[PDB]
């Protein structure tokens, strides 16, 4: 069974627009989500549609490159440190819900890896 999506706007919560952000939709993002390793993180993990019972049971805050996207579209993020954690989230709960040398586990590395890549040098 599945809980909420993480949200993607809050009213509450400040927005900002950087350089930096920008950068981490318009190529970070963008390019990471055209590998053909990114499919299953594109949306939330479906618990009911995968037939993962236990996936929630394990992982507690969920992420995906779906959620990261639309949090850039919508600035909600503050600088791009808070959006590199997210996607450091996503990258750790696939090494927390599975086994090394699993199939979605050399997926995530070879991700991780081009996300670190790209994220080494950012704008001013
Ligand atoms: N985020 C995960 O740990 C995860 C996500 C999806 C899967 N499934 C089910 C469909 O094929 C997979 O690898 C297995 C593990």
């Amino acid at each position: 069974m599945n809980p909420p999506p993480p949200e993607t706007s809050n009213p509450n919560k400040p927005k900002r627009q950087t350089n930096q952000l920008q950068y981490l939709l318009r190529v970070v993002l963008k390019t990471l989500w055209k590998h053909q390793f990114a499919w299953p993180f594109q949306q939330p993990v479906d618990a009911v549609k995968l037939n993962l019972p236990d996936y929630y049971k394990i992982i507690k805050t969920p992420m995906d490159m779906g959620t990261i996207k639309k949090r850039l579209e919508n600035n909600y993020y503050w600088n791009a440190q808070e959006c590199i954690q997210d996607f450091n989230t996503m990258f750790t709960n696939c090494y927390i819900y599975n086994k090394p040398g699993d199939d979605i586990v050399l997926m995530a590395e070879a991700l991780e890896k081009l996300f670190l890549q790209k994220i080494n040098e950012l704008p001013t």
